[PDB]
C-alpha cells in the first residue's frame, strides 16, 4: 500500500491488491500496450494520458475500461488484466479508480473521439513527464512509475 500526493497536492492511496478501497469504483484508468509501443490518448484540455473514464449506468469496471479504450483510442483489447486500485482524497469528494492493463490487438477508425484528439503511440514514455507541458497531470504523479514497475514485474509486457 502506497500513500503520497498527486499533482494538485491531494492525498493518493495506491494498492495492487484486489479492490481494497471500494468494490464499486466509479472511475477506471487503462495502461495500454500495442505490441512494443505505449497506446495513449490526447485529452483536449489535459493532454497526453493513458485511456480512462467514468463507470456509466449498468456497467462494471471491466466494461467501462473496454469502452474508455474504444471511445478515446478506437482500439480493441486482446487481454484486459486488473493491475491495482487507487483512492484520491480531495476537497469535494473521494474518487476510487481501478487500474487496468490492456494488451491492444488492433486500432480501428472512429467517427467521434469524444473529448479526445484520438490515439497517440509512444515507443517509450519520455523521462521528464512531470515537467512535460504536453502531458496530463494524471501522468505527473507517482501512480504511473509505480504501476509501470509492477507491470514490468508481473511479466505481462513481452
Amino acid at each position: 500500500m502506497y500513500e503520497f500526493k498527486d499533482y494538485y497536492q491531494n492525498t493518493v492511496q495506491l494498492s495492487f491488491d484486489d479492490q481494497p478501497f471500494s468494490d464499486s469504483p466509479k472511475h477506471v484508468w487503462v495502461i495500454c500496450r500495442f505490441g512494443g509501443k505505449w497506446l495513449l490518448t490526447e485529452h483536449e484540455d489535459r493532454g497526453y494520458e493513458f485511456p480512462g473514464g467514468k463507470v456509466e449506468p449498468m456497467e462494471c469496471a471491466e466494461e467501462a475500461a473496454l469502452r474508455a479504450v474504444k471511445e478515446e483510442t478506437g482500439a480493441r483489447v486482446k487481454s484486459l488484466k486488473y493491475l491495482g486500485q487507487y483512492k484520491v482524497l480531495g476537497k469535494e469528494k473521494v474518487i476510487v479508480k481501478n487500474i487496468y492493463f490492456a494488451d491492444i490487438e488492433k486500432l480501428e477508425k472512429q467517427a467521434d473521439y469524444f473529448e479526445t484528439k484520438g490515439p497517440v503511440l509512444f515507443h517509450e514514455l519520455p523521462e521528464n513527464l512531470s515537467r512535460n507541458k504536453k502531458f496530463s497531470f494524471i501522468m505527473k504523479d507517482s501512480v504511473l512509475p509505480i504501476s509501470l514497475k509492477k507491470l514490468k514485474e508481473s511479466g505481462w509486457i513481452e
